[PDB]
């Protein structure tokens, strides 16, 4: 697609999220930039409102799929990109196992040359000590796939996968995602056949900075589709 020309560089990245968790509210404001070239994510989160009232990983799926690295084998598989420069809605459920869910609206789009993704985020049923509101969740991540499958009624995707927060004790916090991207202009997009994104994500802290912040390295490759190259070697 057309929208992929978009992407052969480095882009700078814009991140903006306004929360209400169980009436905890929140903003956070994310900078860096993405090179699809080899699906790597390097940003900076700060939260703006003062302590954020959630953990940071449980954020870090909400927080531009678009700058996953594509094999040329799959690039017709491309959604994200192909939905570029008017961009996307990403809207998810997040389910937080014996606990509560967020849902999310995003919009995913370039204003001038920068993707931007805006966020409302919103979290219900939330335990008072649970291990999202007692802050019982380690600062790491684990590997994860993105499981997309084409919505051609709504000329998008849908996708569906599990992430494992790890909890202090050594348990492992559940958290269902699903999710559903529809675009926002009229131009054709690429409605892709099943496959994944292999998701690698490092969090750190900026040992200059005292705001409550985040600091994220993340690999993004999409997989999963059948190719014949082989027979070439
Ligand atoms: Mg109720």
């Amino acid at each position: 697609s057309k929208g992929e020309e978009l992407f052969t560089g480095v882009v700078p990245i814009l991140v903006e999220l306004d929360g209400d968790v169980n009436g905890h509210k929140f903003s956070v404001s994310g900078e860096g930039e993405g090179d699809a070239t080899y699906g790597k994510l390097t940003l900076k989160f700060i939260c703006t409102t003062g302590k954020l009232p959630v953990p940071w990983p449980t954020l870090v799926t909400t927080l531009v799929q678009c700058f996953s690295r594509y094999p040329d084998h799959m690039k017709q598989h491309d959604f994200f990109k192909s939905a570029m420069p008017e961009g996307y809605v990403q809207e998810r459920t997040i389910s937080f196992k014996d606990d509560g869910n967020y849902k999310t609206r995003a919009e995913v789009k370039f204003e001038g040359d920068t993707l931007v993704n805006r966020i409302e985020l919103k979290g219900i049923d939330f335990k008072e000590d649970g291990n999202i509101l007692g802050h019982k969740l380690e600062y790491n991540y684990n590997s994860h796939n993105v499981y997309i499958t084409a919505d051609k009624q709504k000329n998008g995707i849908k996708a569906n996968f599990k992430i494992r927060h790890n909890i202090e004790d050594g348990s492992v916090q559940l958290a269902d995602h699903y999710q559903q991207n529809t675009p926002i202009g009229d131009g054709p997009v690429l409605l892709p056949d099943n496959h994944y994104l292999s998701t690698q994500s490092a969090l750190s802290k900026d040992p200059n900075e005292k705001r409550d912040h985040m600091v994220l390295l993340e690999f993004v490759t999409a997989a999963g589709i059948t190719h014949g190259m082989d027979e070439l070697y």
